[PDB]
């Protein structure tokens, strides 16, 4: 049989509100991302749209038409079970998508990403160029451009787009990311996509001895209404493991931990517990590595984690060594001009003493430019950023018009 693992790489779709998302998803997985069917133990988020599948090949079957999602090869001749490859996880935005600070939260999370173009819309529209810009800005690493809809194109026309697409990225760092056309709706030339994904999106490297590190994304409370006392569970916990492992039992730490207010005057004090359970999806493991959703059972005040009381925080192990900063240097580097509303914008160089919001991890706090210099600046911020790793990207956001909007990224220095 296949293994009953956990998902090894985290993709994000990424598509111009109503170019196929939410149904394309669901032609992969066989799932509906944005407004689903269970909630009793179906892994959820903040928000955003997730989903997770096998992914197998038959070895005697021609390819594209060899890869499957299911364990079996019938649809191409044996009765044979096919060859398991690892098991994938899918994250979107529901029937929207960016949402600003939640495009910031996928982005340490995304292993990959696929764009998703309508072929009977005229390439690029508005919202594309920015997901493409927020693309560039996210680093995302490998990307696959999806042309959807082909099916009510002619060949013609889609090859028309098609080149448009090339010819757009034809100086960008999208040179090269492949452009596969599809229909979600009828699913056709799907198995192609995911040749697709198995070929330009890999799993990344990992080292399983960096020290452990979870960027929280949910949290709550997931007793029911009427739940005895002495039978409540302790707080729960959603996010995404970023590096090492975590493993049932072991002590950890929520950072920058809890946010109190002696003398009226606030302050940090990390949070401890232990990791009661962990669950992929609606199934339990004993351990958690980096790649799809996890949730992670506590032994927290339910209040602690109650309705995404924990969103932005990052957990470690109790005796990491991770710094907690109410002041940071980043090496950064702006865009030229923003998308703007009308056409266009850009974007002015980052003055001393304005208000700026960043994002780390999972988290987004604003602060206040102290310094500015060529390549760097620093910032009072806010509420305080747990830095588990050295350069840890970090994406640099101005309200230029009354709305938040990325303008650069960076690296925060320590
Ligand atoms: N690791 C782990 N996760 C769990 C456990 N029990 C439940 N979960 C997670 O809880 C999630 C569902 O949470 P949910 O019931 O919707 O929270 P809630 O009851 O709406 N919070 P509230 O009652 O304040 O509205 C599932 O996706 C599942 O993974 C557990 O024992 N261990
Ligand atoms: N012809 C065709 N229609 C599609 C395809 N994918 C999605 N659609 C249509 O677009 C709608 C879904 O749009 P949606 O995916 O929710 O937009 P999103 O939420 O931004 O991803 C459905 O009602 C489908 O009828 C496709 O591949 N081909």
């Amino acid at each position: 049989a296949w293994p009953k693992v956990q998902p090894e790489v985290n993709i994000g779709v990424v598509g111009h509100v109503d170019h196929g998302k939410t149904t394309l998803v669901q032609a992969i997985t066989g799932i509906w991302t944005s407004k689903h069917s269970e909630e009793l133990k179906r892994g959820m988020t903040i928000k955003l749209g997730y989903a997770e599948t096998n992914i197998g090949v038959c070895e005697s079957c021609k390819k594209p038409e060899a890869y499957v999602t299911e364990p079996s090869c019938k649809s191409c001749g044996s009765d044979d079970e096919p060859k398991f490859l690892r098991r994938i996880s899918f994250i979107d935005a529901p029937g929207h998508e960016v949402l600003m600070a939640t495009m910031l939260s996928g982005a340490a999370l995304m292993d990959g990403a696929i764009l998703v173009v309508a072929a009977n819309e005229p390439f690029p529209q508005p919202q594309t160029r920015e997901h493409f810009v927020a693309l560039g800005i996210i680093g995302v690493k490998n990307l696959i451009i999806v042309q959807n809809k082909v099916d009510v194109v002619s060949k013609e026309e889609a090859l028309s787009q098609y080149r448009q697409i090339k010819q757009f990225t034809k100086g960008t760092w999208a040179e090269n990311v492949p452009i596969i056309p599809v229909s979600a709706l009828h699913k056709i030339n799907i198995d192609s996509l995911i040749e697709g994904i198995e070929e330009y999106i890999k799993t990344p490297y990992r080292d399983l001895s960096q020290k452990p590190v979870m960027l929280v994304i949910r949290s709550f409370d997931v007793n029911k209404p009427g739940t005895q006392f002495n039978e409540l569970k302790g707080g729960v916990i959603g996010g995404s493991i970023i590096q090492g492992l975590f493993k049932v039992d072991q002590e950890i730490k929520v950072l920058p931990g809890l946010r109190v207010e002696k003398q009226g005057k606030v302050s940090y004090e990390p949070i401890f517990t232990k990791i009661s359970s962990i669950r992929f999806g609606d199934e339990e493991f004993k351990e958690a590595k980096p790649g799809g959703l996890v949730a992670i059972g506590t032994y927290l005040d339910p209040s602690l984690t109650k309705a995404d009381n924990l969103l932005g925080s990052i957990i470690t192990l109790a005796d990491a060594e991770v710094p907690v900063l109410w002041n940071i240097r980043i090496k950064y580097n702006l865009l030229e001009r923003v998308v703007g509303a009308k056409e266009m914008l850009k974007v002015d160089p980052i003055r001393a003493k304005e208000t700026l919001m960043l994002s780390v991890g999972s988290s987004t706090t604003l602060g206040i430019v102290t310094s500015v210099k060529k390549d760097e600046i620093e910032v009072e911020l806010r509420r305080p950023v747990a830095v588990w790793s050295n350069n840890i990207r970090t994406v640099i956001s101005r309200q230029i018009a009354g709305r938040w909007r990325m303008i650069g990224w960076g690296l925060v220095e320590i």
